[PDB]
DNA sequence: CGGCTCACACT
DNA sequence: AGTGTGAG
């Protein structure tokens, strides 16, 4: 069992809320240009940033003040703004076109607003097929790199020479005949993302990466090898040379205390490192679970399936109240309640509509200051009606309890942060 | 005051 | 049903 049974890509668009201001508003197309929310509080918090911009060091997660000083010419374009909260709907509408284009392919499962998985097994067998035998030209490949390669022995000295030369030794070494092969299975792949990326690109005007792997965690990580604008082929073979100085807290699910914990605990620092332990130790130390992923992980195998999901389980609402700001009123906590209750009334709607489904329940999380935990309290009722003013009512009746004053007029303690989620979506 | 948004494991 | 982790 080598892992290389499926064909798996996954497909990110390249600094996504970035792009899709920028096709909108053309002035910001091939400048330094980061997207930021909330432009009151030191310009703003920058979610996006595009790739001239983070050559000056501008950052995701950073004020937009702070990255003015680091690139004074950094334009910017700010998330819309609905009832005193951020509005992603731009964002998700130009996700759902990017989605749509990709299910064309194959299968998806949606793992992000600008990411998808998609096996695409079953696509290169039938691609397989239909040329019998035809060698896999260079040109079918032309943003495709080959992790680890060239190898061996002046074109070089450019990544397009060196991508290039890559690409021959995998396509020389390549042999049609065997069908079979994961390989080339992995490589016709490579060719229907090329094709993927293409009509994401020309129907959108979009561009993204992609990583081509036998599985989820592989594909993401070859993904991120090549942006923006190319993709990473990651076979089977490449995988020992590329583990052995590999963060383990590059590889997905590794980047929070498990990975730390694995780091800590085994005294390791790369992905590779993690072979020398039988299947045993890796659970005794991390679980059942986790052991057995690692085991099979560090091998460069795994096993978790593409879902097959376009759509989210759960559509949510929430706003911070951070420091001063966190609301002491029962007055202050209704409207804000209604506001989310609102915003999320109108994307319900929407999903009712497009999607032919309804959600069955209403979920209420709140924080109050002095936590750090993200959240408080979290509290359900039922989501019966799409109707603003009950969800933001029956949301404050599961969480009234919790108001500590006796005059009740007053809110204590002032929550910093309110989420309603809709969940348990039923078809209709 | 890195904000808002998801998915999922564990209990 | 609720809490926590991890991610994008
Ligand atoms: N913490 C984060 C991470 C991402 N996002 C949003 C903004 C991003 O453009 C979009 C996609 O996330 P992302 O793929 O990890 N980074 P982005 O697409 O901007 O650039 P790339 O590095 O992938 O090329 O989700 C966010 O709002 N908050
Ligand atoms: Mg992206
Ligand atoms: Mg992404």
């Amino acid at each position: 069992a080598t892992g290389q049974d499926r064909v798996v890509a996954l497909v990110d668009m390249d600094c996504f809320f970035v792009q899709v201001e920028q096709r909108q508003n053309p002035h910001l197309r091939n400048k330094p240009c980061a997207v930021v929310q909330y432009k009151s509080w030191k310009g703003g918090g920058i979610i996006a940033v595009s790739y001239e911009a983070r050559a000056f060091g501008v950052t995701r997660s950073m004020w937009a003040d702070d990255a003015k000083k680091l690139c004074p010419d950094l334009l910017l374009a700010q998330v819309r703004e609905s009832r005193g909260k951020a509005n992603l709907t731009k964002y998700r509408e130009a996700s759902v076109e990017v989605m749509e284009i990709m299910s064309r392919f194959a299968v998806i499962e949606r793992a992000s607003i600008d990411e998808a998985y998609v096996d695409l097994t079953s696509a290169v067998q039938e691609r397989l097929q239909k040329l019998q035998g035809q060698p896999i030209s260079a040109d079918l490949l032309p943003s495709t790199y080959i992790e680890g390669l060239p190898q061996g022995p002046e074109e070089t000295v450019q990544k397009e020479g060196m991508r290039k030369q890559g690409l021959f030794q995998w396509l020389d070494s390549l042999q049609i005949d065997n069908l079979t092969s994961p390989d080339l299975q992995l490589t016709v792949g490579a060719v229907i993302v090329e094709e993927m990326r293409a009509a994401i690109e020309r129907e959108t005007g979009f561009q993204c990466s992609a990583g081509i792997s036998h599985n989820k965690v592989l594909a993401k990580l070859a993904c991120g090898l090549n942006k923006p604008n190319r993709q990473t082929l990651v076979s089977h073979g490449s995988v020992p040379q590329l583990f052995s100085q590999m963060p383990i807290r590059k590889i997905r699910s590794l980047g929070g205390k498990l990975g730390a914990s694995v780091i800590e605990i085994l005294g390791i620092e790369y992905m590779g490192e993690l072979t020398q332990f039988t299947e045993s130790q890796l659970q005794s130390h991390f679980g059942e679970k986790n052991g057995s992923w690692l085991y099979a992980m560090c091998r460069g195998i795994e096993h978790d399936p593409v879902k097959p999901r376009q759509l989210p389980k759960t559509i949510g609402c929430s706003k911070n109240f951070p420091g001063k700001t966190a609301l002491a009123t029962r007055e202050q906590v209704q409207w804000w309640l209604l506001q989310l209750a609102q915003e999320l009334e109108e994307r319900l709607t929407k999903d009712r509509n497009d999607n032919d489904r309804v959600a069955t329940q209403l979920v209420v999380s709140i924080r109050v200051q002095g936590d750090k935990r993200l959240s408080s309290l979290r509290r359900c009722c039922a989501l019966t009606r799409y109707d603003a003013h009950k969800m933001s009512h029956d949301a404050f009746t599961v969480i009234k309890n919790c108001n500590t004053s006796g005059i009740q007029t007053e809110w204590s303690p002032p929550l910093t942060m309110l989420f309603l989620c809709a969940t348990k979506f039923s078809a209709s």
